[PDB]
């Protein structure tokens, strides 16, 4: 499977990059860092957990942003090595108002903007926090969403080489690799 795209009609007209950049700047950083992390409002959730899952989600502190990773993903929590966040990442889902979680049998949004699918990372713990998988998904929760856009412009050229995140969402349509929302 390659690389999947879903996208709301809103941004045809926008490049991977700068929809990206905009909604990094939009969710913003939720200060999830040592002592930083409290209480429960900035650590998000597994589903099932405790601290694995087939789905990590968090809310942005911020605004209704939300995110939803999905895959096989596992958290070290206190064990060596620390804070750590591993395993296989299939898809990143971005938009508002996230809903549900463990106990409603998953997590999903309310209203997705874009979803990037078939990303087809896989970590190993023993890499830490220098693993893609960490990276990307941290990068989402601290406001910087560049190792994702990386992996997104690796996966889109392996396409086509005339692809990359800075394709517009209409022009990955048109390859085959994206598509907008029924509407």
């Amino acid at each position: 499977m390659s690389i999947s795209i879903s996208y709301s009609t809103t941004y045809s007209g926008w490049t991977v990059a700068d929809y990206l950049a905009d909604w990094s700047a939009y969710f913003g950083d939720v200060n999830h860092r040592p002592g930083q992390v409290v209480d429960g409002s900035n650590t998000g959730g597994f589903n099932p957990g405790p601290f694995d899952g087939s789905q990590y989600a968090l809310k942005s502190t911020a605004s209704d942003a939300a995110f939803i990773a999905g895959g096989d993903l596992h958290y070290t929590l206190f064990s060596n090595p620390s804070h750590t966040l591993w395993g296989k990442l299939d898809s990143i889902a971005l938009g508002d108002t996230l809903t549900g979680g463990a106990s409603s049998g998953g997590y999903a949004l309310d209203s997705q903007e874009v979803s990037f699918s078939n990303l087809g990372l896989d970590s190993p713990i023993a890499q830490g926090r220098d693993g893609t998988v960490h990276k990307v998904v941290y990068g989402l929760m601290s406001g910087d969403s560049s190792a994702l856009q990386g992996q997104i412009d690796a996966l889109l050229k392996a396409v086509d080489p005339s692809l990359s995140i800075n394709s517009t969402f209409d022009q990955l349509a048109a390859a085959g690799v994206a598509h907008a929302t029924p509407a």
